[PDB]
């Protein structure tokens, strides 16, 4: 399938523990795939602050259209020092590695894979 329905657990940013997926655009855009087919991805929703207190490269998830069955369709966008790789529409937040942290909620996405 090209699309995959996700329930991503919607974390605060200071309980991430894991504070992004590595080192390059190409390594954190495998490992945030990797991590939402394993069901081990939370997802941070931005606002002030939030960005510097997680780690560079970036994976955004970005609305990708105009929402089957509760889940707003998005893809994956990277950023690293103010580039980003890909282009979408809006930011639904940022993706971490999910470790076991307690979510505020769950945001219902359906995932260009």
């Amino acid at each position: 399938k090209t699309h995959v329905q996700l329930s991503l657990p919607v974390l605060q940013v200071r309980d991430v523990l894991v504070r992004g997926f590595g080192d390059s655009v190409e390594e954190v855009l495998s490992e945030a795939r990797q991590h939402l087919k394993d069901g081990t991805c939370g997802l941070v929703e931005v606002e002030k602050g939030v960005l510097p207190q997680l780690e560079q490269p970036y994976v955004f998830i970005k609305r990708s259209d105009a929402a089957p069955h509760g889940h707003v369709m998005v893809e994956l966008v990277a950023e690293l020092e103010g580039i980003q790789y890909g282009r979408s529409g809006e930011t639904l937040g940022v993706l971490v590695p999910h470790v076991g942290e307690i979510p505020v909620a769950y945001r219902k996405v359906l995932l260009r894979k």
